[PDB]
């Protein structure tokens, strides 16, 4: 059950999502979990990342779930509840920008 988690921040805008994790003070891989702000039933994973061409940035993933109760941002991979999905891109970067590290502050 999600809303308790703390790296889940409910909702919040796309443009807040990046207030909050354009931080210098973040490394790659801070993230958060907030809703979609278009996609009903959906949510978006934020993660900031950061390169020399670049410098700090964040993506912006759709993580969608099924009445069939799987949650995934890729079809292929897919999870019983978010928390494991969280659990699984700590350790994989996958597709990711970057493997999920800590939540942001």
């Amino acid at each position: 059950s999600i809303q308790a988690e703390e790296w889940y921040f409910g909702k919040i805008t796309r443009r807040e999502s990046e207030r909050l994790l354009l931080n210098a003070e973040n490394p790659r891989g801070t993230f958060l979990v907030r809703e979609s702000e278009t996609t009903k039933g959906a949510y978006c994973l934020s993660v900031s990342d950061f390169d020399n061409a670049k410098g700090l940035n964040v993506k912006h993933y759709k993580i969608r779930k099924l009445d069939s109760g799987g949650f995934y941002i890729t079809s292929r991979t897919q999870f019983n509840s978010l928390q494991q999905l969280v659990a699984y891109y700590s350790k994989h970067a996958d597709g990711l920008c970057h493997r999920l590290t800590t939540v942001c502050p």
